[PDB]
């Protein structure tokens, strides 16, 4: 029965779909709860700064001020810092920042602090992506395998010495804790400590950047290297290598959580089973 | 030899690594080629707009202008952005990992909630998107059951018709998932021809720069539009996941061919050299 299993699939997909829809509603409501306050409190305190310099210089047209701000905002997206005290500046598409940008594309982090304006760039980026993404996948699978058997040598020693009197399936719980623990050391903690001390970011700002970068949501609200500071150039290529491996590690993490959410479904599936079964005597 | 196979692994990974590294250098050089010009040409034509606004409105001092720019820069860090709908959008950007980032959490809590929202939401979404991939997958399977009987009872027959089935995937696919939505984005947002195709590939590859975001301007939006784009993403993502996988498998073959092509090149060479 080829279509009997497919009916059992749609009943699965539709149920999940509604879980996601609900999860989007939960997230939505929590975010507009978290962010509506700081929005209106910065919105109300920006029209203080507007009407302070609306009435301080009426000799400028006053309708043109909002035009001017839109002219500055539009040029900000090309990467400007327009100032009287500073008119000579770095490039956003230098030898290195374009190489960064290839990175943002093939990883699909896509920070977007750098985005192509040139019609050609867009078209080259389309084609650069569609081939580069699947390409990178192989590197990242390879680095996942390489890291995968690396940690396999770590547990071969640990699953023999901790073989005292009394199990197989229970030491599977202890191996996974040491993954997540030692993992979140080199790939979340240690790089966050370095970003904090190098970029100058907060404690959370650096952890947040790490999860945003290595999940590959990559907002761009934080980008490591993106200010003009100094940069030791021991720094820049370490972060490349961090991403390369960090991505691989998170791909496992997110898969692990994926498989956790398999079980927790099967458990709540069976837990609804027993809840329906007893049903008030 | 447990380490003889592992040396054959690292020789694979390292060779790929250098392909990617080289590919990054190729892309880099092409982008700085494409984009260095438009950078300096917009940089030089923005200090025209600066020094025009001293001369066209001397009312403003040179000193208050740098205050003004700092007032704009400070407001850039804020960006309603977090209404009923735009936060729901933002959950979408997170669990899909498109992450347009036109909306990003400023609140310490938002960041922490977003970390946790992502780590659980991403794997969750994966299942929906796998389900929609399966559903779409057997949908197109019914499309080729009809097409692999009418064209396989006459001319140039099978395993080469595997080439013709995959062209009709990519063709009919790029119709509902690249063309048709790009046509609608062009006419709704007001974007160019390329701008809409570019947004599509950027959104559905999930690079999601954010330089284009469908819904992200303050245009009047029909209550038909917003939830169509959701549904577009939901399916569009699935379709591209296949596409990018297909290209992935293409790059398997081309490697195996150049692997074997180096094999024969070394083989005739090394035996030519050896006779001496
Ligand atoms: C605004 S800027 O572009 O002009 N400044 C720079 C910004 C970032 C980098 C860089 O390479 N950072 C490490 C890195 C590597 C690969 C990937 Cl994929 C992502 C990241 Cl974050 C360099 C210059
Ligand atoms: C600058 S703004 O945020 O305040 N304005 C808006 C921006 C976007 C939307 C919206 O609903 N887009 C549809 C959508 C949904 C989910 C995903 Cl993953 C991608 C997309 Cl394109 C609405 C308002
Ligand atoms: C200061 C750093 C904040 C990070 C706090 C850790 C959050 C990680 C939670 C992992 C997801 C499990 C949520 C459990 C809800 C039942
Ligand atoms: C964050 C909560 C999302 C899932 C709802 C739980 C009920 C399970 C339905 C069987
Ligand atoms: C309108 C520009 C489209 C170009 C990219 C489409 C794929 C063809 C590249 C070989
Ligand atoms: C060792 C694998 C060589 C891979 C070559 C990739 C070809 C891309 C050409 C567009
Ligand atoms: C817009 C033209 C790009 C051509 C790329 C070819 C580089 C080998
Ligand atoms: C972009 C072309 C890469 C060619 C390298 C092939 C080495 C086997
Ligand atoms: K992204
Ligand atoms: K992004
Ligand atoms: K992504
Ligand atoms: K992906
Ligand atoms: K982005």
């Amino acid at each position: 029965s080829d279509s009997a299993i497919n009916v059992m699939k749609w009943k699965t997909v539709s149920t999940i779909f509604l879980v996601v829809v609900l999860y989007l509603i939960i997230g939505a409501t929590v975010f507009k709860a978290l962010e509506q306050p700081q929005e209106i409190s910065q919105r109300t305190t920006i029209v203080i700064q507007r009407e302070k310099f609306l009435r301080a210089h009426p000799c400028v047209s006053d309708q043109e001020l909002d035009e001017l701000i839109q002219q500055i905002v539009a040029a900000i997206n090309a990467g400007i810092i327009p100032l009287g005290a500073s008119s000579n500046q770095v490039s956003h598409w230098d030898l290195g920042s374009s190489f960064f940008f290839a990175g943002t594309v093939i990883t699909t982090i896509g920070f977007g602090n750098i985005s192509p304006r040139t019609e050609g760039g867009k078209i080259f980026c389309i084609i650069y992506a569609l081939l580069g993404i699947p390409l990178f996948g192989f590197l990242l699978a390879g680095v996942g395998d390489q890291l995968g058997t690396i940690f396999g040598k770590g547990i071969a020693k640990v699953e023999d010495t901790f073989i005292k009197w009394n199990s197989q399936t229970k030491i599977r719980i202890i191996s996974t804790i040491i993954f997540i623990l030692f993992g979140c050391v080199l790939f979340v903690a240690l790089p966050a400590v370095i970003f904090k001390h190098i970029e100058g970011w907060s404690a959370l700002d650096a952890i947040y950047f790490v999860v945003i970068t290595l999940t590959t949501i990559g907002f761009g609200d934080y980008v490591a290297g993106g200010s003009d500071i100094e940069y030791l150039d021991f720094y820049k290529p370490v972060v490349w290598f961090w991403i390369l491996v960090g991505l691989a590690y998170f791909a496992a993490v997110l898969s692990m959580i994926g498989d956790w959410l398999r079980v927790i479904a099967k458990k709540t599936k069976e837990a609804v089973g027993e809840f329906r079964a007893h049903a008030a005597e």
